[PDB]
């Protein structure tokens, strides 16, 4: 026997990979019709496969939630179950772009039933060696009901994308409603372990704060001929050139990491976390994935007044659905508090207006902009680059500003 | 005051990433003395810019140990630090691209000295507000003399990259001497968190088994139009015309997947990782950056035969360098066993054979497989294979087979 802990983040890092992997597509994508078409079937294949990776990474989390201890066995185990699951956003890719071929959908069926078998076989090792489950599954005596019902949970969607694959040679759009019932069933028809869902959140805002500075390490690192050439040997005119890709970097690295700060500051006062605080977690990353996108577009910055105002409003609108999920998660909490949030946060808590504050910061900031690019069209670029500036500075005044409008309203 | 745990691991993430990053450019050069001087170059590279952050991590890593709780400023200014970091290896790539060009030199100068400069207000933070720091500084009565060691230490770095930059502009030589010695002080003049090192590992290890996928499902999706016209709409022939990716993928992830398992096996039994177990796990990590580049190359399969035989021998040098380097910190480890190891582990111990044969097997099969491509020239591509599917079984049965060897040795 050993502990899991490390077998876990392990698991965790590579499914944050796995699910963020779709996002590269859509930031390598140089941006009339044919442009947007193709932007916007990768941003839902983005987001489709991302749903799908958390989806599997949800049921890896409670598979082992109920096999309490590993082993060697076990961890062996668990790499094959990755390696299965790092095939979902290929699959799922080839399925879409090949809607009638059987062949693509037999081969993300294949994936979804090799991952179900493959946590089949974990469940029933674990089972063999009672010792390795949870102390809750070990003491009970219904154990071999526990089994069954573990067991039918983890074959419940091979069975239906087998289904799938069966009737794709006889009548496809069966075989889709069969894959999209493998979704409904579970949540259609409990606590998710706060650990797995920390490391996962940390992984995708890792990946996706340092997107853009792995684009420019690759991409932008002057060439001497060209700088020779076109530049007349002077490298400050060369990495000039290419200052709006630092820009853009600056900027979304600047918001991904200020958003995990609030997902930090308020995943540190809960104390259980639900399945609804999960699904909107799982909503405010998906959105999170999308913010060096609009980085990309507002710092290309076309002259044309209409186009950067498009641009501005995309990027604020991303901006609020990346932050208003947390918000969201952090209300939810507070209608079970008692056995959800530290007391710390409760309603009338010590920290509960700064917790309040600290979560709704972005939602108001990329609102008031959005509405000045309705208002105040011309100044509204600027005001968005204002607005860069001015949510990190709040994040660091927070507490002075939060007393601030305590003693204002403490008169008022 | 908050728990830094999970700041912390957020803080490795990033740095695996960043360390990480320049493994890119290895794995997407295509491959004649031109492409061979490039691939050196970029690997040279690659290795430089992983040992520099690995360097900025580990002064992180003792930054922290010296501040035992964080705040919600002390998070900022980490993410601040973060920030700083990840420009190392693009500033170091600019520097030695253009090695007789100053601005590079200042601008890779710069970034250190920024890094230094945050982490000295880390620094003086902490020390302002004493209940952020370790509870063995608190007690301390030398607080002022642990804040001007602290502090001296930090902004050593930075001193001689300011000296450097300065230097630059009149005598260059002497700045990359001062730009090496900042690296070679600290090292030639303590113990390491492992749960920092534990965070490191598996974050590098989950990003080079994913290097590969990632590469496919961006750039091997087949084309409804090229499947139409060059495969006569077969997308099975179109998918079997990339079977060389997927096998590179599969071999690259179980071999990384398994030096990983070594990896955790090996740290379940570790009590304190000393300075040399960080040295050696380093190097270690570094050699594990290449293997995606050995198994593209052996999958390529270019049937000369000699060429082939090239190609086996890389593949089984860098996994021989990924996995003697793992072996060599659990001898390092046996050397101090009573502080440095779990009873269990001890020399004569329960699970001491164990740990060595699960240690030692991917450096056999390398060596066995290397030696086989001078003795068995013609087999020993095959033999190559041969190990891809021994060393996996041979992980499953260490114990079964560990057994055998012990009852075979008890009459022999
Ligand atoms: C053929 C390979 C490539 C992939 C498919 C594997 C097949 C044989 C597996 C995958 C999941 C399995 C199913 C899982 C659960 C059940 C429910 C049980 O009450 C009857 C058997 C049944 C319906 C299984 C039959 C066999 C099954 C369909
Ligand atoms: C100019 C900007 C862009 C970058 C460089 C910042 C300079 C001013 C900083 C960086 C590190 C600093 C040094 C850090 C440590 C010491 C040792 C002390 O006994 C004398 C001052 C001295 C030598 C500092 C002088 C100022 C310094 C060199
Ligand atoms: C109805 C059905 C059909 C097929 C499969 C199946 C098939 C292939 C496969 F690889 C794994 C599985 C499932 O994996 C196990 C199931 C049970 C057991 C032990 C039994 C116990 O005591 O509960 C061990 C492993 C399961 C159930
Ligand atoms: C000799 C020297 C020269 C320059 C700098 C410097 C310069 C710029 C900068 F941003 C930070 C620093 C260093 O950051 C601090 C240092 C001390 C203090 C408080 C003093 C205490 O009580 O020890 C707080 C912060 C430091 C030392
Ligand atoms: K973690
Ligand atoms: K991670
Ligand atoms: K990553
Ligand atoms: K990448
Ligand atoms: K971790
Ligand atoms: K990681
Ligand atoms: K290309």
């Amino acid at each position: 026997i050993q502990c899991s802990q490390r077998m876990l983040s392990f698991s965790d890092a590579l499914l944050s990979i796995i699910a963020t992997v779709m996002i590269l597509p859509v930031t390598h994508t140089e941006i009339d019709r044919s442009v947007q078409r193709l932007l916007a079937t990768r941003i839902a294949v983005y987001l489709m496969t991302f749903l799908i990776v958390t989806v599997a990474w949800a049921a890896h989390t409670r598979l082992f939630q109920v096999v309490g201890k590993t082993d060697d066995t076990l961890a062996l185990l668990n790499l094959a179950c990755m390696m299965t699951i790092t095939f979902l956003p290929y699959t799922f890719s080839l399925m879409v772009t090949f809607p009638d071929v059987p062949l693509g959908i037999f081969l993300f069926c294949v994936c979804v039933i090799a991952i179900g078998v493959v946590q089949a076989l974990i469940v029933g090792y674990a089972f063999h060696f009672p010792h390795l489950l949870s102390p809750q599954i070990q003491r009970s005596a219904h154990r071999a009901l526990y089994r069954r019902h573990v067991l039918g949970i983890v074959l419940q969607g091979p069975a239906l994308c087998f289904a799938a694959a069966i009737f794709s040679l006889f009548f496809v759009p069966l075989s889709y409603l069969l894959m999209v019932t493998v979704i409904l069933l579970p949540y259609v028809s409990e606590p998710l372990s706060k650990e797995r869902v920390e490391a996962f959140s940390d992984g995708v805002y890792a990946i996706v704060a340092t997107l853009l500075i792995l684009d420019i390490c690759e991409d932008n690192v002057p060439d001497p001929k060209d700088v020779k050439e076109r530049f007349s040997g002077s490298l400050v005119a060369a990495l000039s050139a290419t200052g709006p890709r630092f820009l853009a970097y600056f900027g979304s690295f600047a918001t991904v990491g200020l958003l995990w700060f609030a997902h930090h500051s308020l995943f540190l006062h809960v104390r259980k976390a639900t399945r609804a605080m999960g699904l909107l977690n799982t909503l405010s990353l998906a959105f999170v994935g999308g913010l060096p996108l609009a980085y990309q577009q507002t710092s290309a910055f076309a002259r044309q007044p209409r186009d950067e105002l498009e641009r501005v409003r995309v990027s604020c609108t991303i901006i609020f659905l990346a932050s208003i999920f947390q918000l969201a998660m952090w209300t939810t909490a507070l209608l079970h508090q008692a056995e959800t949030l530290q007391p710390s946060v409760w309603f009338g808590g010590r920290e509960h207006v700064l917790m309040f504050a600290k979560l709704a910061l972005y939602p108001c900031a990329s609102l008031l902009a959005f509405a000045s690019t309705c208002l105040l069209s011309r100044f509204s670029v600027g005001i968005f680059h204002l607005m860069q500036i001015a949510v990190p500075c709040a994040f660091l005044l927070l507490r002075l500003l939060v007393g601030l409008a305590l003693a204002t309203l403490r008169v008022l």
